[PDB]
């Protein structure tokens, strides 16, 4: 009948594996174009280079997610196999001469669109994924060797377009307005030497530290965060933006945590803690939430949350301003969520909740479905991780109208609060300080000789003009 006159126009499952017919055992669809939930690998890369529509958020979702279920080197072979159609056999009268009626069918309804299909994801792969070409350098070699024995009239544009791409990215390997001063406090212009918390300006820290981090959260590509892969052996390799990130955030959080409880003396300390709070001030003034969040995050550590006597001495005006901060956080984020999305560019999202968000998914969703004894790939678990990158690069296009200083960033490019130690080492040594310079009751208050030899007295953080 229709529907078998139909599937035997597809090529035979001995011969070609794309082309078994859809059921329950091998693809599930989530209920226009049909948004799939799971199915095997096969099945995936089928509707991934589908003939009787173009998918464009499935190619964009499954070339940032696939590496979560599939190698890049399996992905090649397996839409190259994709590619390479096997014609059906001819009829007596066209092998005798050619006529060739459901050949020439064959050809324009199904040979020509998957084959169109497979190098629009070849195109994809190249200009939105190329660092899996960089890492690889056999992948690369197999691609542009696939792709040069590509012949036909409708392939030679996209082979010059993939072409054209793939040479563009081994090759690849500004103010609107007027920024304002950059701000200068005890230390000079280039005497990096002096340069520290207290002796730079704290508007020019929040700035600097603003300008690093908004091209650190720039930099991080959504199959970084894929599969939790920045927690797993290859993490250099497949989370390098990721990581470096993170460690950004770990040493700056750190770096003030040391400022304060190095700080012996309180007088001196309360100083310190007082300019933190300065800086967390401007972070917000230029909506670099990440910032905000470093500063809380030390704030309310172990060995900082508990310095009685420093917190006492801060004016009730920057007690208000890290309390209302801390409140970003409060009932899952909801302030900091209608912060962000109240503000106009340019902002520095919080990192932190995205890692957190995409933990539990990967940790609540399972990797398979099971139907009937088999197991399906679990697509909308990818989909759901890949929203949330979809998420982070919404931001990631908001220069800072300010001016670099290349020794100030160097100096928080530098920071290394923790040394030769390890992480745990380090913090239970700052607890251990903490407990020196302001003793648990009933234990009484020592006092402690100054070590900081220059004024103590904030420049304020009112820029100048």
């Amino acid at each position: 009948g229709a529907m078998a006159e139909e599937q035997m126009r597809l090529p035979s499952a001995d011969v070609y594996r794309f082309a078994e017919p859809d059921s329950e055992e091998n693809i599930i669809f989530e209920e226009g174009i049909p948004i799939i939930k799971a199915g095997t690998v096969i099945k995936l890369i089928e509707r991934l280079t589908y003939h009787m529509y173009a998918d464009p958020n499935f190619v964009r979702t499954f070339l940032t997610t696939y590496r979560s279920f599939c190698k890049p080197q399996e992905l090649l072979s397996l839409i190259i196999e994709r590619f390479e159609i096997p014609e059906p056999e001819p009829t007596e009268a066209d092998r005798i001469a050619p006529l060739s009626a459901e050949l020439k069918r064959f050809r324009k309804e199904y040979i020509q669109p998957v084959q169109l299909r497979v190098l629009n994801v070849c195109r994809h792969w190249v200009e939105h994924h190329f660092y899996d070409f960089e890492r690889d350098a056999y992948l690369l070699q197999r691609m542009e060797e696939f792709i040069g024995t590509v012949r036909g009239k409708a392939m030679k544009k996209w082979v010059e377009s993939i072409t054209k791409i793939i040479q563009r990215k081994k090759i690849a390997r500004t103010f609107q307005s007027s920024p304002p001063t950059v701000e200068w406090h005890i230390s000079r212009p280039g005497h990096i030497e002096t340069f520290d918390l207290l002796t730079l300006h704290p508007i020019e820290i929040a700035r600097q530290l603003t300008l690093l981090e908004s091209d650190l959260y720039r930099a991080v590509q959504p199959s970084e965060l894929v599969g939790s892969v920045w927690t797993k052996e290859d993490k250099e390799i497949n989370s390098p933006n990721l990581l470096k990130m993170i460690r950004h955030t770990t040493n700056l959080t750190l770096w003030f945590e040391k400022c304060i409880v190095e700080t012996e003396n309180l007088e001196e300390r309360v100083a310190v803690v007082s300019r933190i709070i300065e800086i967390l001030q401007v972070f917000q003034e230029l909506n670099n939430f990440n910032g905000v969040l470093e500063v809380v995050s030390a704030m309310n550590s172990s060995p900082v949350y508990r310095l009685d006597h420093t917190f006492e001495q801060i004016p009730s005006r920057q007690k208000k301003i890290l309390e209302e901060a801390h409140e970003l956080s409060e009932d899952h984020y909801k302030k900091y969520l209608a912060k962000l999305r109240s503000i106009n560019p340019p902002c520095v999202p919080f990192f932190g909740i995205y890692l957190t968000n995409i933990l539990k998914t990967e940790e609540g969703n399972p990797e398979v479905l099971k139907r009937h004894g088999k197991e399906l790939i679990n697509f909308s678990k990818r989909r759901k991780v890949a929203e949330i990158t979809g998420e982070i690069q919404q931001y990631q296009n908001q220069p800072y109208c300010l001016r670099v200083e290349s020794d100030i960033k160097r100096f928080f490019e530098n920071l290394n609060p923790m040394g030769n130690s390890m992480e745990k080492e380090f913090t239970d040594y700052l607890f251990n300080k903490s407990l020196e310079i302001e003793p648990r009751n009933p234990k009484p208050l020592p006092r402690f000789p100054k070590k900081y030899s220059y004024p103590l007295k904030s420049p304020g953080v009112r820029p100048s003009n």
